[PDB]
């Protein structure tokens, strides 16, 4: 006595970047509230962008990449306000790797970043007019190699 | 030289039915125009769902289900008005596996179906309001064991 | 001028059970060790399942379904010994909707449950021989409605 | 009372190049074994890839790309030996889009390409040792804007 009706699974935009050791994803119920950035290096010098944590309220979590060895100096906190529609960024090469270097995050009203080592080929995660983005995936390993999004309407 | 912007992929729903031995995947570039249903069995008597033909103008087709050697006795060709919305159905046990059995398709325009022997366990696979089926993927074997759809904004 | 190399999205099983209000999914980059179903009512009478929280240490997690006015009475807490290679339960209806009623975890060294109600409809999420199960995803609500699997080789 | 035996949707890989008009996908159950490009220019000057068929010679095939008003000039037949186990090949600008310009596919029997046009930003797509490609799916328009393989084991 169950019908089976179809469940739903969300569109998906990318990914951007490159292959990695692992695949990873988070897509939450409720809506992502922060997003903190762990680097090695220096702002002075240059950020070496090592993992990205993406939580939303109240204890939903996740951190991809910081796998290796190396140890994390400096974090930037993003605290989203809204939907998230639209991510940019480059990609270059750390340590062997062709990496997440830098990231921007975009809500309807405000622009975050890009943080990180400006510099590399660029990527732009956009979706339809109308949508928000509601999760995110990629690949990983010592470092974020590869990014895309989860996608639905309003 | 070329900036990495983020492809999109459909979302899903679905599939419902059981595992088989190759998962399909179909969602052409232009509408789908029509669908050829193969059956074993009379139409007179008791019809069993072998294979699907999707099909849409010019040349894009696929076949699934029906790699197996049973004779088809019978077909029934829809031809597809309107973006199809919903998709229905019935499964149930064909010479030791559960597969699709019948099948009825709803479009914004008309309805065809069920077509098959409607008896067994139902299915359906419902989108939002205001969006289209543009696709099916499943699994399939000698006869068609699992089914789900890709759907998008109109 | 990063080369393009194509990231990949682990194979998926499911999701079984019913659309739900939305989609979740999470598939963290270190083992899955700890899972807690909670539940209404009580183990000597009827065990309600109403949410799952899935974690990855050290800080890596995520709660679906749980979203509703009923309190939570009772929960089943299952430390994973191995690698999970196979997930099976019942699907019910529970108050107005068919849900994921019960399920056990078997990993390549033990077995966990089946945890909830066990009647209903049976589910069964299985993947081929050499591969384990690395994070899951479905949809929920008030309650745990679909869920599926992503899995990877070894 | 069908027991909800859960199916699978192999793995992905990519897709690499831009978001384009439509998504499309093609993973047919028989062994894909013939790929026809077509493309406007001269080979002698510069080919601009335009569309691309795949087949699972004779009974399942699509064509993605070409909607667009320029006509085809040239087109290039292969017919593959083998199983797929990689591709590779240049993205870059025609007509204010980026787009894939040249693809080579290699079997474990041998290389078929490049063909198109050897300019732009490189794009591979590599899977696990003992895998194969088993379909395609993407983006595209008026041209193939981005491409992306499902695989599986053997
Ligand atoms: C040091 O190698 C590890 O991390 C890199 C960078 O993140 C890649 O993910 C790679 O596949 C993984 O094995
Ligand atoms: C006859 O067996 C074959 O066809 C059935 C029914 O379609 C299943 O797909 C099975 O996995 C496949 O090996
Ligand atoms: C009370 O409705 C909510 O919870 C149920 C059960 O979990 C379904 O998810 C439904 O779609 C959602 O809106
Ligand atoms: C001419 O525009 C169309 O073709 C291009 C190139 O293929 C893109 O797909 C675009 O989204 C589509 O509208």
């Amino acid at each position: 006595m169950a019908l089976q009706l179809a469940a739903h699974s969300d569109a998906r935009s990318g990914p951007v970047g490159s292959n990695g050791g692992q695949f990873w994803s988070f897509r939450p119920v409720r809506p992502l509230n922060k997003i903190v950035l762990s680097f090695s290096g220096s702002p002075d010098q240059t950020l070496n962008l090592i993992s990205i944590t993406f939580s939303s309220n109240p204890t939903d979590i996740i951190t991809v990449g910081g796998v290796g060895p190396e140890p994390l100096t400096y974090t930037e906190t993003v605290n989203i306000d809204g939907d998230i529609i639209e991510i940019s960024g480059m990609i270059a090469n750390y340590k062997g790797y062709n990496v997440i270097r830098s990231i921007k995050f975009t809500t309807n009203k405000k622009e975050y970043g890009p943080y990180g080592a400006n510099a590399g080929t660029p990527f732009n995660i956009k979706i339809p007019d109308g949508n928000k983005i509601v999760g995110f995936f990629g690949n990983s390993g010592w470092y974020v190699d590869a990014i895309g999004a989860y996608y639905t309407a309003k």
